[PDB]
């Protein structure tokens, strides 16, 4: 599995900062934009994107205060990272897309399409984030620590001071032991702890037993969507998974319509690093039916 990052770097300007992107493959054509999640970048992507990039083009932002993207003073509520997403993508001229979507990175595209469903072509997606009523339904093993990160004391100690979702939430997100090269990439953007603020808001932003309320409410309203759409839809999955464990990939392949799930083995959440083959080969075949 390929520890390099070989994209060059580009740049726009969105809202007054600079949002840096991955941006390869031909130009013309529908482009396959990839989202990543917390506590991620475009590197989470950066074995599935050579699948595809060959035939279509492939955008890949890091959502603004992440990867190499500027970092500015911001809360990084959903509803900053929902503005910074939508002028991204104005600012490239998008019309239609095919999304590919991960974590945070799938509540935004989710969104997007919600919005937009005339100008989404397919979503490929795994391991997204949707209305978790109760804790109970919150994966055991994730409780304690979840639970200690939302809240300003304890949350902020650890995640921010600590960098606990750098060291600890993210390697166990992976099957595989991630490699000192890799957890540097991941590391890189969040050396410095003034810089940690999305790290801490993400996980208080989970629509988890309620609240936050305008977060549950816009996750249950593109779940409704979903549920109701036409639109080609590819969900990656594993075993023992996290937030897509295997019995509610079942019962997404059963109620989700025009969808196809994809088995990928081990897989915890950061499917990417566990099966990047899998997922970028399955893509690769996938749109060619869209
Ligand atoms: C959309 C966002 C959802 C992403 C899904 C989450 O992906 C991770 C998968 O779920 C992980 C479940 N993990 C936990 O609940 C958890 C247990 C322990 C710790 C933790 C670790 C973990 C690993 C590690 N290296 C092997 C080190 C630590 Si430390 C820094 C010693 C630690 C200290 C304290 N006080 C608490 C917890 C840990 C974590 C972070 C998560
Ligand atoms: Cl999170």
């Amino acid at each position: 599995i390929g520890t390099g990052f070989p994209f060059d770097p580009h740049y726009v300007e969105v809202l007054g900062e600079r949002m840096h992107y991955v941006d390869v493959g031909p130009r013309d054509g529908t482009p396959v934009l990839f989202l990543h999640g917390n506590p991620t970048s475009s590197y989470v992507w950066r074995n599935i994107i050579p699948h595809v990039a060959p035939t279509h083009r492939c955008i890949a932002p890091d959502l603004i205060g992440m990867g190499k993207s500027d970092k500015p003073d911001l809360g990084y509520f959903f509803d900053d990272h929902v503005r910074f997403m939508d002028a991204f993508i104005e600012a490239l001229g998008l019309e239609e897309v095919v999304l590919v979507i991960h974590d945070w990175g799938s509540a935004l595209g989710f969104h997007w399409a919600k919005r937009n469903p005339e100008r989404v072509k397919g979503i490929a997606f795994m391991e997204f984030i949707r209305p978790i009523p109760t804790w109970d339904e919150w994966p055991e093993f994730a409780r304690e620590t979840f639970q200690a990160f939302r809240t300003t004391d304890v949350g902020r100690k650890l995640i921010i001071d600590q960098n606990v979702f750098i060291e600890g939430t993210l390697p166990m997100g992976v099957v595989r032991p991630l490699t000192e090269v890799e957890m540097d990439h991941y590391r890189e953007p969040f050396l410095n702890p003034v810089d940690r603020e999305p790290l801490w808001r993400f996980p208080n932003e989970l629509p988890i037993a309620g609240e936050p309320a305008n977060i549950v409410a816009l996750v249950e309203e593109y779940m409704d969507w979903l549920h109701q759409s036409p639109v080609p839809k590819l969900l990656f999955w594993g075993t023992p998974g996290v937030l897509i464990p295997p019995a509610e990939a079942a019962r997404l392949a059963k109620s989700l319509p025009n969808c196809k799930a994809v088995d990928i083995g081990p897989g915890l959440n950061l499917l990417q690093e566990d099966n990047p083959d899998l997922i970028g080969s399955e893509i690769a075949r996938w749109l060619s039916t869209l």
